[PDB]
């Protein structure tokens, strides 16, 4: 027996050339040594993988041919609903379209309540002993993927509601003791393939809608229409409307971290409108605005790429992996001087002469959604720290008082941002870890939560959140834990004992799903698997992110045909060439606490981090 007994049907059925490549990260995985091995073949290993996954698990959902047929040549800008970026498909990744799927559903309409949520959440996800990540994330790196999802992924809803109720064994250790919430909205497919989809409310592009909003009606409300700008305060915060609702790109179920990043993203689009203006005095604002955009949104996909991942997967083979796909396997000095050499991998994804979609049109998915589910990296208090005050028995800031992180989430936390500013957030956030993605440690805060409406709005229906995520996974037909793994070519468990070595969580996963590890939700799965070294995430997310974060490059046209001179201003492509981190965004704009207290290298690492 060479090959896993769960993955032989699907070699047999595999061409000569996968065959081979199957083999090859098999030989790894069934010894587990694919991150413990040089940079160049665990490399080679990821390379492999990923054609894998690319052939395997890209899955349309919605009829895939027509689309309305546009000349690329008259939509050189990143449009505001996300279309006619796919020449071949003037809606691909646009506002209100199909998620994709990485893997075929599994119906699980007879197991929605099996085990039950509150169960699941109270006894597997509620925090206990409180774990962070040490020196490696800290919360503006929590704060940077929020701001991410609200750039990504919302799911319809169906107007009506339904409700679910904690069973009597658990209602005691439960803050609500049941709520209310809208389905999933489902909508026909009229397809020959999947029959029912959900759609994606945000643009799936990575276009900045997180600040520029996700679609014409939204972003024009943002713009001051001078120079190409965008409104902000002169406190450097977001402006407010009456109601308390931010004026940003995607203000929906967001708290203060993220306000502060749509905040100095603001100011960074506005001070590229300066540096462009100023090559070329003639620009409209319209135009101003359109390169900006352009710039701004490919500052932030750098950003994501080789400053945030580097420190989320802290291993020498996955910083050359990101910077591969960013700058190519000849680096950056090539890159820079020469511009984009050889195919993919020598040049980069960035840069491609021409997108490639491989075969199936650009969506984010279903799968992408639930393994980026990482509420637990909230801490449940922030430290404030004061900006210039005397350094303290280390060198740090000293404290000023702990704050209640659900004081500073929502309307209420938009209030609390207000009086405590931008460079005393950001400091404090800067200067605490975030938290663990592992077992206990979903915010209780969270397990009591006021939802918002589409418009910000406060809905009177409070949630329970970590019940409601192991909801929607079954809900949406996504893989239970170990199929899951299955599908990704991964091994899946036998036993608990192959999940993770920790004695109580194996015990405390027994007593609710028994000895039945095809029971096991995805979200608990991820939380609870054994990490390698330098991971704050699974292995088994990661093969989602190994797909999909290539993909959300390399299927752009403005991050590959179209990323050039001619399309973003000479100026404009300098900026994001010069931009190597959120630490030289940060620097541009509070170049003194970045002076006085960013020692890191990375603005996302614990800001006294020794490296
Ligand atoms: C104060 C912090 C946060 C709050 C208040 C918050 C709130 C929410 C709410 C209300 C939902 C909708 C649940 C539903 O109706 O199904 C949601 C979904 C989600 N959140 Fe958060 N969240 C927070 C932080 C984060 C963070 C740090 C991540 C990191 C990746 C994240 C990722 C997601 C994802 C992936 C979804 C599912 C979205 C979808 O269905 O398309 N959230 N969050
Ligand atoms: C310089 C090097 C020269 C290269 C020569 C390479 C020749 C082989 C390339 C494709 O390999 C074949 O691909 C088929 C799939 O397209 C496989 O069918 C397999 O899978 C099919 C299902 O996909 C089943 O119908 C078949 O029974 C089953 O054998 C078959 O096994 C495999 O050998
Ligand atoms: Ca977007
Ligand atoms: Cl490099
Ligand atoms: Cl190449
Ligand atoms: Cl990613
Ligand atoms: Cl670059
Ligand atoms: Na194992
Ligand atoms: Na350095």
């Amino acid at each position: 027996g060479s090959v896993h007994p769960d993955l032989r049907d699907v070699f047999s059925k595999m061409s000569f050339f996968d065959k081979i490549g199957f083999l090859f990260i098999h030989a790894f995985d069934k010894r587990n040594l694919w991150h413990k091995v040089p940079v160049p073949i665990g490399l080679l290993y990821l390379n492999t993988r990923r054609t894998l996954l690319e052939k395997y698990n890209l899955l349309a959902v919605g009829r895939s041919s027509h689309g309305a047929l546009f000349d690329p040549k008259e939509f050189l800008y990143r449009t505001e609903d996300g279309k006619y970026n796919d020449p071949h498909n003037a809606e691909a990744g646009s506002q209100n379209t199909f998620f994709g799927r990485n893997m075929e559903p599994v119906d699980q309409q007879d197991e929605l309540m099996s085990p039950d949520p509150f169960v699941v959440a109270t006894k597997l996800l509620a925090r206990r002993e409180y774990k962070d990540t040490g020196k490696q994330f800290n919360i503006l790196a929590a704060a940077w993927i929020q701001f991410m999802v609200h750039d990504w992924m919302d799911h319809m809803e169906d107007t009506g509601q339904i409700g679910i109720t904690a069973p009597k064994e658990v209602a005691n250790e439960c803050p609500l003791k049941s709520f209310k919430f809208h389905p999933t909205k489902e909508l026909p497919t009229n397809s020959d393939g999947i029959k029912i989809g959900h759609y994606n409310i945000r643009t799936a592009w990575w276009d900045g809608s997180a600040v520029y909003g996700n679609n014409e009606e939204r972003a024009e409300k943002l713009r001051t229409y001078v120079d190409g700008k965008l409104v902000i305060g002169d406190d450097g915060l977001l402006l407010h409307k009456e109601n308390g609702v931010a004026l940003s790109g995607d203000i929906r179920n967001s708290w203060a971290g993220v306000s502060i990043l749509q905040a100095l993203f603001v100011k960074e689009h506005n001070a590229v409108c300066d540096a462009i203006k100023e090559e070329h005095p003639n620009l409209s604002d319209e135009e101003l605005y359109r390169y900006a955009k352009l710039v701004t949104s490919a500052v932030i996909a750098k950003v994501h790429t080789i400053d945030w991942t580097v420190e989320l997967l802290k291993t020498k083979t996955m910083r050359a992996a990101m910077r591969a796909n960013w700058y190519g396997l000849l680096g950056k000095k090539i890159k820079d001087t020469f511009g984009h050499i050889g195919g993919p991998i020598l040049g980069g994804l960035v840069g491609l002469k021409k997108p490639n979609n491989h075969g199936v049109p650009y969506s984010l998915t279903e799968e992408f959604t639930s393994v980026y589910r990482m509420h637990s990296l909230i801490p449940s208090t922030l430290k404030l720290r004061d900006p210039t005050g005397q350094p303290d028995a280390n060198n740090s800031p000293p404290c000023l008082e702990d704050i209640d992180i659900g004081e500073m989430i929502g309307l209420k936390g938009e209030e609390q941002l207000s009086k405590i500013g931008f460079e005393k957030q950001a400091l404090s956030m800067g200067y605490q870890a975030c938290g663990a993605l592992e077992l206990w440690n979903y915010p209780s805060f969270f397990r009591n939560l006021i939802p918002q409406n589409l418009d910000g709005t406060n809905r009177s229906d409070r949630i329970d959140l970590a019940a409601l995520e192991v909801y929607r996974d079954r809900e949406r037909s996504v893989p239970r834990y170990n199929e899951f793994r299955r599908r990704l070519f991964l091994i899946p468990i036998k036993s608990w004992e192959d999940l993770t070595s920790d004695k109580d969580a194996i015990e405390t996963i027994r007593a609710i799903y028994g000895d039945d590890v095809e029971k096991l939700d995805l979200l608990v799965g991820l939380m609870a698997e054994k990490k390698i070294k330098g991971f704050a995430i699974s292995e088994t997310a990661f093969n989602i992110f190994i797909l999909m974060a290539s993909r959300r490059l390399e299927a752009d046209r403005f991050f590959t045909s179209n990323f050039n001179e001619e399309t973003y201003t000479k100026k404009g492509m300098q900026w994001v060439k010069t931009t190597e981190g959120l630490r030289d965004v940060i620097n541009r704009h509070y170049p003194e606490i970045t002076a006085k207290w960013m020692k890191s290298s990375s603005a996302f690492s614990v800001w006294d981090a020794d490296y």
